[PDB]
RNA sequence: AUCGCUUCUCGGCCUGGCUAAGAUCAAGUGUAGUAUCUGUUCUUAUCAGUUUAAUAUCUGAUGUCCUCUCGAGGAC
């Protein structure tokens, strides 16, 4: 395996938040309930941070609270 | 066999990582003439003048005498 060397860290870092968030997901969700979209949650994760980076108020207006 | 729930098959119907938003930029005439957008456009009455292939344009009065209170009646 490839090291982590200057120029990889930061979008490794990235790949790394990515997958923690993934298993956030896994088990967070009940019994049931077929569509996981988690895909759905990264793309609101990339839209958070960059309202973060933008200073814009990100607030999806119903969205569950965990 | 009707009704409600659960499960599955089939038919039209929402659905692409990260970085410094990754970074940066972006030049023509002049004179005539034509065409297309957009706006303004066209109902008052016959006749006469001008005009015209003809229309259009174009300048002039748009039922008279008497009486009563744009209206009515009388030999008309």
């Amino acid at each position: 395996a490839k090291t982590v060397t200057k120029q990889r860290v930061e979008s490794h870092f990235d790949l790394e938040l990515r997958a923690a968030v993934m298993h956030d997901i896994l088990d967070m969700m009940p019994e049931g309930i077929k569509q996981n979209k988690a895909r759905t949650i990264l793309q609101h994760l990339s839209e958070a941070w960059r309202c973060w980076k933008a200073n814009i108020p990100w607030k999806v207006p119903g969205l569950p609270t965990p």
